[PDB]
This record gives structure tokens, C-alpha cells and sequence, in this order.
């Protein structure tokens, strides 16, 4: 990589949610292995992010690599219209067996946002087949479900700047963000907002959609499992579908295989992404019940009206199957449990730092919320100089390391977070 | 694959736009090579579809394979927030260099539908930043732009069954489907489009169309004068033009981009499918400096979108390798020879009782039928003829890999002609 290559990237290549006229520095990565990212200049960094949740087995994993290359030798891709193949069947078998019993019908797709769109369309088509005028979604504030139009319509309106699209996006129902903590006690006052909305709009709600236990991109919030139990039963009593968006929480990150297990509930529709392929490449899956899948097919259309070009991509399914096979050992349970204790113990000191507002840990997720916004360019430089890849945002300095991280590597990450928050050097902007 | 594996697929796995309560047969593919798919029973099928447009270089291509394996060796994926990498920079260099001059800012995404959602959000954010109340899209009937909700809102309302979602989808503007054929130009074809532009020019964010070929919406092929006129109209009104070339891009119609047929540049270009050589999903939305800077100087301070796997190194490496095959220029004469053979060999379908129309453009050949096909029976007929042709509704069409041999292409056209001789494979 040359400096001319880096100038071209700055001038011509958009990156996720960041200015093109005032872009901040991007670091050139040439390769990755184990729990490390290797920069163009040779500097090695301990990855604290799993490339945003997904790389739960780290990088260049022997089993994922071997399965991907083996699938390339068979066929990287073939269409799924009128065709089926082993990678898709194996993957769907595994997804059906590892999720709650009622979830036995799988719609594979290309990204998390598309999986959410699929879920929302299944809820809308479901009710249309039943002859009921249900088109509204009840969700929580601080929620994040993706960047496409449908997904955006259930994302937090303030966080996502819905004023930009006011009049274009459909207006859904937003209950207050859950207050009771995963760490703490249950507070029944938490339910009043949700109850009031359900009471007023019960007859037009197609589905409730939430991120179970952890609200990721909307605030790295960790709430009490009683909420899901309460929501499930309200949905059961009212006849409303429950959509659980586990695109960030799925595949053991919160300490359980699926975060819905924390409440011992099953949704009607389940969305999965990120970590599904072990963070090797994009893929997603939307699982639903037979009741939903057949009801839609019996309606006017005669089928569920969705079908992406690369649906069922053999290469991504073979990578996902290898990733799930590693999880079948159950080793992730102990790894995640160990990461959780180390994050609790090592981020605990940060509660006394003057820049820190809160410290919360769940599974392989460790969050240090600050009182003021971080200075993105300065703090990112600091982390890179400490030999760590930690990508902060707003007032959140968080870690979600690969499950294979070593204790020495995890300690370098926590040491860096604590050092970052000791004074105001890297704060505001 | 066992018999039980196939039963599991039937009852538990959804497939594109097909019933779960009356599932129709699916064929188990174990591998693919050159221009052939290999079934589990060992039967080899000539692929007439390119796995829906994308596999323009066929399957198990040695160059595509080596490039993907090599990138797996470096890293298959790393996040793009705060990071960049060589596969992404090389792909963006190629995309900017090969598209019209003004198109120089690339937003990589994961699928065609997302690339269209991105294009639509660019247009909306662009006008929001300029302080103009513009939220309508003007499009053509019979268009297809994807399956996510924003993309669905500009898809043909009849074809895409908008009654299913009436009230959830924003209401856009639909001009008549272009009549003039790819054929003589009729000035009256423009009336409908002009009427809508006159009444809503103050409110239109962008015009969005599939240039020259309307794909999933009917495999329609229209006159390039339409694009010339639409570009001029957009310019005069200051409206953005979005060209969706997710199906037409990378040589399929005979030109590298179908916008070239009119020598026009859109303000926003969407690319997908064939971008990776049909190896895996990836998409890209290109726009101009004017659009991209204006958005970033607005209140959000950036373009508000960023998928988890944005810029995925593995898919970018596959697209770079696919584009490096096209750089040879061999596709130009390959597509030109395919077009001749399609014209010559689908000509006889004009003597068949079940045909309504025959139309060819570049490496696309379409036989429109009078009655809907019987999907299960016709699919099986094709499989038995040693070919993989996937029809839908009243269309039996071919879009083969550019490397297809004349003898393989002949087996496909012969099979199509045989299927349209009488009513056997029609209705259901
Ligand atoms: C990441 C994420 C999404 C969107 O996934 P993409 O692959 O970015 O489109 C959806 N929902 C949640 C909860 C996520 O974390
Ligand atoms: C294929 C197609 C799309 C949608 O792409 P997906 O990858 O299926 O989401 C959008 N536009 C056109 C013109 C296409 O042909
Ligand atoms: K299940
Ligand atoms: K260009």
C-alpha cells in the first residue's frame, strides 16, 4: 500500500458513516491472524472489536479457511432458484436445530439489514393473508435494526436522525428504552410506556421488534431479561408477532447461544447476521415458524415475496457451517465466561476515572460509557500506538473481542481503555 | 446429498419467490465448472442463466479462484470503519476509471437492493442538505430495483404486488413503460413522462431507471433516445438521474455499461451481480463529487449508511479479478458473437404457436410466450435436455456466460425452440 493508495481512498472511497469532506484518518490493514490486525507498516494490533461483533473466531482461522477453499473448489456460487446444495442444507439444519423448536423455516439472505427487511415483510404479508389491517411495528427507543428503508423505520428516531427523511419513512411506535439493568433489579415502572402504546394500538400492530438484552448500535445498553418474558406474553395474549433481532447478540456473545435464552423465550421471527459466518464475509438468516411460513404462502401472492440474487450463496454458507461447527464443541461457553470475569475485574477501576459515567459488562462485551464525547482522530491514534484496535463512538469505549483472545491480549485492551479515560486529553472532539 | 437432505430442504428452506405450501421440485447441484452445473446424480447441465446474470465468466474460473484463495490467505474480512485495505482501493480505482468521468465517489455495499437503497438515500440527503423539499422518485412502469422496502417503492406496482404493502410504501411516480424498442422512435412515447415531470418537477428527488433493458420486470428492451431525453430533462430541472445497472453492467448488452448506448452519464450509478463475476455478493453505488460533498456538508455531516461487511476484502478481491478478466476486452467480441447466434437461433421461435415475441440484445435472448409456463414441468424438461434454463411467468430467456461455446449455446436455443412448439409445458 502506498501513500498514493491512501490519498485515493480518502478522495474517492466512502466509509461507514463518516465525512467525505472532512474525513479522519483510516489505518491501512494488509492482513490479520489469530486475534491480531497487521498494518501496512508492520505494526501488529490486538483486535478488541471482532470487526464489529462478527469475527468471533478471530482471523485466518484454519477451520474457516479450509472450509472456504474447499467450497471454492466445488462452486463459489450457484443460483438458488429451483436449485439446492449441501452448504445451504447443512447450514439450515444447524440453524433449525440450535434455535427454539417453533423456529423451523429459514430464509437465507445477504446482510443483516436485508434479514430485518425480510422479517418485516413476513409480518406484513402474514397479516395481509389473514385479512387483518396490521401495518405498524412497535419497537423500543435506542434500537438499531439496519440502514435500509424498512430497517431504518424501526431504528431510534433521534439516534438515526429521522428528521432527514421525515415524510418518507413510515412512522412506527416507539416505547421508551428499557431502564432496568441486566446487572441490577427489575423495576415494574419500566413497563408503563410499552403498555400504554400496546393498549392504544393493539389492533394495528403487525409485530413488536427488539434487540434482545443488548441494544447495540443505539447505546450498548444491557437490560433485564424480564422485559423479554413480559413482551413475549403480551405478544401471545394479543396475537401479535415477536421479531427478535439477534444480528449482534447471536452465537454466544452475551454468554448464551442466543440472547433470547436469557429470558427463556422464543420469538415468532428471528434475525441473524454478523457472526453467522465467523465474520469472514456477509450472510444473514431470518427464521420463522411454520404457522407464519405457510400462512404467507396461502395468501394472495402464493409465496413469500422475496428472493435476493445471491440467496443461499454456497461460499458464505460453507463459511457459516464451519463457524457453527466450531461452536458445537461448546468451548465458546467457557471462553465467553472467562472473558466476562476478566472484563468485569479489569474495567472495574475505570468506574473511578473522572471521564467515566458507567461501566457495564455482559458476556464478551465490555462497555465504558464516558461523560463527554471522544475525540475520534486523537483517541484512535492513541489506541493504535498502544498496539490495540479499539474503535470508539460518541461516548462509548467498548470491547467485544474474539472468543479466542488470550488473557494477556485482553489485558492489553483493558489497560488501554483505562488509560484512555484517565484525563480529558482524548475527549470532546 | 441424501434423500433426507432433499426432504429437509423442501420443508424447512425457503427459496426465491416460491411457495412453501405447494413447493415445486428443486435440483441438487454438487459443483460447477466452465459453463456447466453438475447435479448430485452426475448429470451435467449447460448453464443458460449465469446464475441470474452474474456469472459472466462461468464457474470454477481459475483466475477468480486463485484471487479468492489468496485473499483468504491475507484476510477474508476486516471492518471498514477507520480502516482501509488494498482490495477495496484497487476495486474503487477500477470502478472510477471504467465509468463516466463525473462518477468518482464509491460507496461499496453488500447486495444490489442495498445499492439501490443507498442511491435513494443519497438523493434524499442531497436535497435535504440543499434545503429543498424533494422526496418523490420518478420511474418507469415494468421496472425492477430490488426487494427491500425503498427498492420495492420504485418497482412496478402491478408486477411487485404493491397492494400487499399499500400504506407502508412511500408513493412514487410511475411513467408509462417505454414503448419505443431498442426499433424506431415515436415522440408520443414521451407524453406520459412529460406530464408527470411538469406536475411534479418541484418535488422530484431523482429519476431512477434501468437503462435499455428492463430485466426482472419483463425483459423489455427500449430505445436509447429515452436515456438521451431523460438526461437532458434531468439537467434542465436540476434533478438527479439514478441509473440502475445491477443487471446491465459489465458488458451484458454489448457495451461495458448500458448507459453507453446513449453516451450519457447518470448522477448516481448502481452496480451488482456481475461485479464479482457471480462468485459472491457485493454491490457498489457511484456518485459525483457534487452529490457526495453536498451530503457531507449537510446537517448529518456524512452520508448516513455503513453496512457491517462494507468493503469486504474477499468480495473486493473477487471483483478485482473479475474486472481484470474484462480488461482484456475479449468480452466485446464474445458478446457480439453470442448476439448473432441468439438472433439466428431464436428466429425459428417466431414460427411457434406458443410465442408472443422474440427479442435479443447483446448476450440476452428472450422468447416471450402467450401463456404462463408450467414451472415444474418445463424446468424438468430443460434438465432432461441437459440444460439449466430457469423461466418465469411468460418469459423463457437466456443470459449465458460470455465464455459459452457455440455448441453449448446451440443446445440452449434448441431446447427453448422445442419447449414452445405446443401447449405441453404451458399454464400448469
Ligand atoms: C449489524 C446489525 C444490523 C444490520 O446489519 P448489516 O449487515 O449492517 O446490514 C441489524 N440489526 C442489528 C441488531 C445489528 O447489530
Ligand atoms: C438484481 C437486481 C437488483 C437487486 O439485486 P439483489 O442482489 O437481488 O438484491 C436491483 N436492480 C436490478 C436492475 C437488478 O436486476
Ligand atoms: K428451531
Ligand atoms: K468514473
Amino acid at each position: 500500500m502506498t501513500t498514493d493508495d491512501l490519498a485515493f481512498d480518502q478522495r474517492h472511497i466512502l466509509h461507514p458513516y463518516t465525512s467525505m469532506t472532512s474525513p479522519l484518518p483510516v489505518y491501512p490493514v494488509v492482513s490479520a491472524e489469530g486475534c491480531e490486525l497487521i498494518l501496512s507498516d508492520g505494526r501488529r494490533l490486538v483486535d478488541g472489536m471482532s470487526s464489529w461483533w462478527a469475527a468471533i473466531h478471530g482471523y485466518n482461522h484454519p477451520q474457516l479457511n479450509a472450509a472456504m477453499k474447499s467450497q471454492i473448489d466445488a462452486m463459489s456460487h450457484v443460483m438458488f432458484g429451483g436449485i439446492t446444495h449441501a452448504p445451504a442444507i447443512e447450514l439450515c439444519r444447524k440453524l433449525v436445530a440450535m434455535t427454539p423448536q417453533p423456529l423451523e423455516c429459514v430464509f437465507l439472505a445477504d446482510s443483516g439489514s436485508v434479514a430485518v427487511e425480510v422479517a418485516m415483510k413476513m409480518a406484513l404479508q402474514y397479516w395481509q393473508a389473514k385479512g387483518e389491517a396490521r401495518q405498524r411495528f412497535l419497537t423500543f427507543r435506542n434500537g438499531y435494526h439496519g440502514d435500509t428503508f424498512g430497517a431504518m423505520s424501526v431504528c431510534d428516531p433521534d439516534n438515526s436522525m429521522h428528521s432527514l427523511w421525515k415524510g418518507y419513512l413510515p412512522e412506527n411506535l416507539f416505547a421508551p428504552a428499557p431502564q432496568s439493568r441486566m446487572d441490577g433489579e427489575w423495576d415494574e415502572r419500566d413497563m408503563v410506556g410499552f403498555a400504554r402504546l400496546m393498549a392504544a394500538h393493539r389492533h394495528e400492530i403487525a409485530a413488536v421488534i427488539i434487540e434482545p438484552i443488548v441494544q447495540g448500535a443505539g447505546g450498548m445498553r444491557m437490560y433485564h431479561p424480564e422485559w423479554l418474558k413480559r413482551i413475549r406474553k403480551i405478544c401471545d395474549r394479543e396475537g401479535i408477532l415477536l421479531i427478535a433481532d439477534e444480528i449482534a447478540t447471536g452465537f454466544g456473545r452475551t454468554g448464551k447461544l442466543f440472547a433470547c435464552e436469557h429470558a427463556e423465550i422464543a420469538p415468532d421471527i428471528l434475525c441473524l447476521g454478523k457472526a453467522l459466518t465467523g465474520g469472514t464475509m456477509t450472510l444473514s438468516a431470518t427464521l420463522t415458524t411454520r404457522e407464519v411460513a405457510e400462512t404467507i404462502s396461502n395468501g394472495e401472492a402464493g409465496c413469500f415475496m422475496h428472493g435476493p440474487t445471491f440467496m443461499g450463496n454456497p461460499l458464505a454458507c460453507a463459511a457459516a457451517n464451519a463457524s457453527l461447527a466450531i461452536l458445537e464443541s461448546g468451548d465458546w461457553q467457557q471462553q465467553v465466561a472467562d472473558i466476562e470475569v476478566q472484563l468485569r475485574e479489569q474495567l472495574a477501576p475505570a468506574r473511578d476515572a473522572e471521564m467515566v459515567a458507567d461501566v457495564r459488562v455482559l458476556g464478551a462485551i465490555g462497555v465504558v460509557e464516558t461523560t463527554h464525547p471522544v475525540n475520534m482522530a486523537a483517541l484512535q491514534k492513541f489506541f493504535v500506538e498502544q498496539g490495540v484496535w479499539i474503535r470508539p463512538f460518541g461516548k462509548l469505549i467498548y470491547l467485544m473481542p474474539p472468543y479466542i483472545i488470550l488473557p494477556q491480549q485482553l489485558q492489553r485492551l483493558t489497560a488501554a481503555v483505562n488509560r484512555a479515560v484517565q484525563d480529558e486529553t482524548f475527549f470532546c472532539q
